[PDB]
């Protein structure tokens, strides 16, 4: 089971780190695609600001990575159908974390040059399938053969908004994750691609709103929450880790304990969608293996009369946690 | 004959009350401090009114004497009795009105001390329960009269909550509401992990390094302040890792069937000319906030309206200097105090 | 009577310029630069470091609008096309983009009709640090450096304290507020270097310098003398530069405060502040540098001595105030 | 059979020393917090990751993969039944930490400078002076064990007439969030830690001769607290005995790390975060090795990083299982 990664940016470092470790007890990643010097590539595998050090001896060569006396060649092709490596280096599947290829016509490219499946590691339209692991993973079939993993909300919403919706029946609901900081975002303020007045703004020192499409798109995972829900990020002064609340209209009358209790039951062996009822806080998650880890703590329900309100919150580590679900899913492809 | 104000506690509070009384003071509000209650040595305070990390500083000459702090050659006494009623401003400085910051008057009770000590009316800059009136300046402050001797501010949150939810219930109706406020890291958390006053395990853990949740009462309290709300609302908090200015999210079940641009135009018409609440469609994130006198700034381009048939769910955002606008709101309560 | 400004690159530091220009009441008219006019604007009036501009910023397809007065913003990427100099009477250059930064590229500006330009951060110009060295301008100069912003708050130190004691060698680090080059979170970066790589906000990352060895630059008499590096750590803005050096003099801390602190009295460029600040107090700061007696330390063991000086500065603001000085004296030669 | 450390005081460092002598003999803990604020906080830490073992709480003590660790509550060090690690900060004196041995225990270790009557002993510097009369003694300072070894290896190699050292260093709990009084009242110990670049007197280096003799008077410093949670670096500054160049400092330096636990060696070009977790006291960093000279002036800096919490810590550790042989 052998994986390409196209661009070795913080997503595809992971990617690397999480293959390594799983490989160390049991899928491989054999090349990669990237524009960087091999050198500094080698030394962003190393070292993380967030993650930490890897365990492992890492170095370089012109045209290679070297963990631990392996080497893993990184080609250097800015369009995809252009890389060697399926006849080169066996690979399989390729793990698209570019933000390049990021619909079906894209990644054809992929194709083109002899891959097997391809995963893109964010949205990627409506004309393919977008999998969450452990929600709609069971949808896929050997004919699928670009695939999307939505995104890092994606992740964490979709199993939380699954079973309250099968336990109590969403009407409505609408969203807000408090969301780490991320590369797509300023230092200091000025000038970004898109032209956005918040995006141009100092990620370090502000919250920031942010617009995301999780909520609304949230129908190609969940095909009977499509039109139902909205949501929107405030962008707050982390590294890493993230938390996202929901507050909805249910079809049932609920409290909270009973709401707790019900969730609870579809964490039990999940190493998806966890929990955790120690009122932790966003720290706590970096380095986390879930997509989403329920927090039962921060459950609330609001009525009166019979007008009810239910706002239920889960954690993420949106780069570990959305990596470790993009994983399971190309491991998942090797079983179709 | 001006308003004379004595400020009981000059923490981060009083020291800007201080400040925008100083301001207002310049083109002349009539209103001025003349005197502070503090246990900490005056030079250390008067270093903190010059130098502020969030506010900047002060365009002031600032220096301290053994007991007093002064200020572009004024005096102002700095006593230091830990008892409120002994505190002897009223007649050794002419106090009318106290400010009581220190968070440890904080219920009618508690602050009769100061009328004890010959003040006219206290301002409590806290919660401080239901047996006084809590007043948001510029949503209920019409109800106060000449009895109201100890009056009670709410919190940072309910001036920026109240005016937000007032107006939205007034045109529209609130059935039920839930908040979530995204707020700036205050005094009571730590910088890094460990023990706490009260032994929470969320109040113990680094602040500049998480986002922490948090409870509050203001939702819940609202009814204080607007009595048709009691019982209507919930909420709480989200620490995050800034040092100032914070935004409250209010998710409700309304009335009446709205758009996104109807709940604006219905918000907007009640901020124009509103020097408690404010408005802002620029776009604009926390930071653009810090030093507004607003308690709170209406964020149109935040508003979500969720909608599946009947079932409707209203999402509006409202904007604060936790810190500077909720006080700007006491300072306007303060003179008001002057034509009861 | 006045001399008409351009500002090629909208970028941190020459908005600051603008604000700062304007504030100086008793003057830019026009702009190059390749982002929307709207976003300047709004970066214009919005600042999550220096506040918000207390004036009234709009823009158009064209322009900028503040305090009615138009301010039209050209879009060439090119410089030797911006048409500033007939257009709208252009006399001066301030040039802040980074990619002229040199008397070879910044001709383009003069090829265009431009009188005289204003640069910051190589040896066949004039580096000027403002109340250090302006006095060796002269009508000849055409393009001018005025040095980075670290070079505008080590001068001044250096200067007055060589004066009075006597380098004889010295070493500077500079503590300094993360900027626009750094990243945000690990990854690639351009260049390529291992530290710049990394996450800004949450580590103290060593930064080659060159402002101590180009020192001779500005204080012909201390070139070779002098070396450094920064330490980038995580603030905003504010920043602070230690000195450690041996003197051809012994003295105690309270001499070298004395002797330094002579030299700031009425200087509106290099400053003087001892009621133990911090870096925060800076930020807004109108001083290239400002000494702090505080942090004044002198080492000894018998015969052997090292002295530690201290100075702090906003690095944004700060530096451009002191190009705006520069900007005042050029434009006016 | 095997050595037996009682933790007075449950901090930030007893937690950490804690989980380091189990990733490695503690029986019992003295702390005034609550069991169950403890065990939360041995679990969950912002700075250092989640602890990998099962915790839990009961009314009087701290459970951990099964064996359970009982919290006394004295605020009289005398008076707890059970070598201590001294951690809270109050028994900072050989006199003051007469307690711990008027209660029965053999040998104990204050994480803090203790005076000058006792030995302050950085391991791998100058633990060899250590013998079976020394009951209480003191583990210096975080920065004394950053310092120390580079130091003295410097100063043996070159030798040091005088230096300067310039911590950066990470905020600590002594420091606030937002701008207020504290106690002491130091108008820069006031001052909001997590945006601020805030200088900050230290004893390390005026003390540093109680552990390297020689060097007693030659060194003075301070520091700069700056915005991150852990993780920091010294720079000295020093005149030396002899001519160097940047290469020739390195080689010599390098040559005292090889296996040397307690001074470690990268030239990686790493930053803070990147020794946050590290087992040494410090980390000997040569690319950041500056000579600079003009005529025969020379003037030398080298450059050390350090987790100033476990790095102290483990060197602490170290020091315990030293008392054992003894
Ligand atoms: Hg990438
Ligand atoms: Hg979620
Ligand atoms: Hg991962
Ligand atoms: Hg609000
Ligand atoms: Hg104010
Ligand atoms: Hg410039
Ligand atoms: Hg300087
Ligand atoms: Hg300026
Ligand atoms: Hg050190
Ligand atoms: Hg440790």
């Amino acid at each position: 089971v052998k994986i390409g990664i196209n661009g070795f940016g913080r997503i595809g470092r992971l990617a690397f780190r999480r293959i390594l470790e799983l490989g160390e007890k049991s899928i491989e990643v054999v090349a990669i695609n990237d524009l960087t010097s091999p050198a500094l590539l080698a030394h962003l595998l190393k070292y993380d600001s967030t993650h930490g050090t890897l365990n492992a001896d890492v170095s370089a060569t012109d045209d290679s990575i070297v963990v631990n006396g392996k080497n893993y060649r990184v080609y250097a092709e800015p369009q995809a159908q252009n890389i060697p490596w399926v006849k080169n280096d066996g690979v399989d599947f390729v793990l698209e974390c570019t933000g390049f290829y990021t619909s079906k016509a894209k990644s054809q490219a992929h194709l083109d040059a002899g891959a097997k499946r391809v995963l893109i590691s964010a949205p990627a339209g409506s004309d393919l399938k977008t999998i969450v692991y452990n929600v709609n993973d069971d949808i896929l079939t050997a004919d699928d053969r670009i695939v999307s993993a939505g995104s890092c909300t994606t992740n964490c919403l979709a199993p939380l908004a699954f079973f309250e919706n099968k336990e109590f029946g969403i009407k409505v609901g609408t969203m807000t994750t408090i969301h780490a900081y991320t590369s797509t975002q300023m230092l200091l303020d000025g000038p970004v691609r898109g032209g956005n007045f918040r995006a141009a703004r100092a990620a370090g020192v502000n919250t920031i709103p942010h617009s995301t499409g999780a909520a609304k798109a949230l129908g190609l995972v969940i095909p009977e929450l499509n039109g139902k829900l909205q949501g929107h990020a405030q962008r707050v002064g982390v590294v890493d880790g993230s938390l996202t609340e929901l507050v909805a209209i249910l079809d049932k009358k609920v409290t909270a304990d009973e709401v707790n209790a019900a969730i609870k039951k579809h964490t039990e062996g999940n190493e998806s969608f966890g929990y955790n009822d120690d009122e932790i806080v966003s720290s706590d998650v970096i380095g986390t293996t879930f997509g989403s880890i329920f927090d039962p703590t921060q459950t609330e329900v609001t009525s009166d009369g019979d007008n009810q309100l239910v706002k239920t919150v889960a954690w993420y580590d949106n780069e570990y946690g959305f990596t470790c679900q993009m994983v399971r899913t190309l491991l998942k492809f090797a079983t179709l």
